């Protein structure tokens, strides 16, 4: 699973607003 793929998805939930 890992926490990169969330990780840099945290990242990118709040770069798509």
């Amino acid at each position: 699973a890992m926490r990169l793929s969330k990780f840099f998805r945290d990242f990118i939930l709040q770069r798509k607003k």
